[PDB]
């Protein structure tokens, strides 16, 4: 049952029972699930708690979408519309677009960042970009992902905030799409569905710089994949990386729906738990003030601490 | 003889020499020299143009600092003082000191949390708390400190904003100790000597959490060790942290008088060269815009895409 192929799993589980009621600490913005799987180059998979229920990627999807821009234009120009410098702001602040002139987004993690790529994604419409994303999503969990449309109605009609965003980008030219092209497309991406299983092995696939370890394809170029850590670890959990660099010391990503995507490289692992590397997903809707998942953020920590997976 | 004991001393030799006229595109505020230690677990060194002329530590010394502090007063007391997120802003920003209210400084390794830490050094004048900071300073190099007095008298007449800084700290109360005494450590330890081999040194070390590879001593504790490393990578480089990052990956600590102090734990090497890992010394006096050594950073950055020495 928690374990199988596509001490461990059962720490997971009493983790899993002991940090849910935390939840009552943070607020969705069922605050009390709580999900995790792990999975290993080798196909082996653990998991606990609320593991196979379905979520909205959110701000997981910047990982991909920022991946898909870089395999489709290319690193040199992607960096020429975003960098990949951490803000030290919240992930939908909008004071650096205007205080850092030209006003060129920090990195594609926050909010700015990512509508500067969902708008760089090859294509002549909304519908053509998606369809990039959604292919590179297929060759990573091997399927077209599912777009709640219920979550991208409500997220539509209420996008005050990164609409903001995205017509002070427009302003200063940091866009390469109309705006509401770019939100059809940002949102659509965050409306994307996925259980721990699937981010986690995005996640490994990461862990091995782009190798896919099932399909035993390299489906990410490997400097790209890298540089997703890299982006992952500065910037990742925004105003929280630095905490989750020195307590944790996983790359990894979250999003407002509460799911958190991490990842440990090889021998990074410590000799005796997952040696070869593995790909993280944890669910925990109920979100601290920066965004992350409050339960999902205390597993997580855990599970670096007791298996010692810092990569410092 | 550019190997010995305390291909790639071929290249180091080539690329120093490659590297060093792009000096001309930054300053110091000699310009051209360029020099690198790299220190393996089995006391091999590899070094190549001006590895041993003697600089002024300026900002590496923070880490030091950092790391005292942590050992006599303990993480959660100095945790308590200084936060460890990235800025986003300048090393000698004071904005956050006023916007981010109650005002605790970021991080320790930008100018404002780099007195904070030098305020809480055990002692009750500047002469107990500097004696405390040599005293660590000597377990890990060997020996005795050697401040250039030439140096500190210069700092001290110019600390302009600097003492801002303090004063500001003082202010919001996260200075614990008397301004004029603070500035007194702050620019002492900033005076501190060394060559790229000190530095490699303590690289080293830092690199095996804290072990002290030749001595065969734990001389520093090792989380406080793997903090260090942390902050080394999230905030060393300032505002360029997440360039170093994405595009070199390895911790690295500047200072502004053309040091960088790099590191390399074991296996996130690449299969060789550095398998075991290593402390990295780098000396290039002309500085970029961050503050950080222009033909230091971009040999550094050569050494690390070459040899695969990212952590990601």
């Amino acid at each position: 049952a928690m374990k199988e192929l596509i001490n461990p799993a059962l720490q997971l589980h009493d983790w899993v029972e002991y940090y849910r009621p935390f939840a009552a600490n943070g607020q969705s913005a069922n605050d009390s699930q709580l999900g995790i799987c792990v999975l290993e180059p080798d196909g082996t998979m653990i998991h606990a708690g609320d593991w196979n229920v379905s979520f909205t990627m959110q701000s997981i999807s910047k990982v991909i979408s920022f991946i898909a821009a870089c395999m489709s234009r290319g690193i040199p120009y992607v960096l020429d519309r975003v960098d990949v410098e951490p803000t030290g702001d919240a992930f939908n602040s909008i004071i650096r677009l205007e205080i850092n002139k030209p006003g060129k987004p920090f990195n594609p993690m926050i909010n700015a960042g990512a509508l500067t790529i969902a708008s760089i994604l090859p294509g002549e419409s909304a519908y053509e970009k998606l369809e990039f994303l959604y292919s590179v999503m297929e060759t990573l969990i091997g399927k077209r992902p599912r777009i709640h449309e219920e979550v991208f109605r409500s997220e539509w009609e209420t996008a005050h905030r990164n609409r903001a965003l995205a017509y002070y980008l427009k302003e200063t030219n940091f866009l390469e799409a109309e705006v509401e092209e770019t939100l059809e497309v940002y949102l659509k991406q965050c409306a994307m569905e996925s259980t721990t299983e699937d981010i986690a092995l995005i996640g490994l696939i990461l862990a091995h710089d782009g190798y896919h370890p099932i399909r035993h394809e390299q489906v990410i170029p490997k400097d790209v994949a890298k540089l997703a850590k890299a982006l992952m670890l500065t910037c990742g959990m925004y105003n929280a990386s630095g905490k989750y660099a020195a307590f944790v010391g996983v790359p990894a990503k979250s999003g407002v729906s509460g799911g958190i995507m991490a990842l440990v490289p090889p021998s990074a692992r410590r000799e005796q738990p997952f040696q070869s590397g593995c790909g993280i997903g944890i669910y925990g809707p109920a979100i601290d003030e920066y965004g992350n998942s409050l339960t999902g953020g205390m597993l997580l920590k855990h599970m670096a601490q007791e298996w010692e997976l810092s990569i410092f």
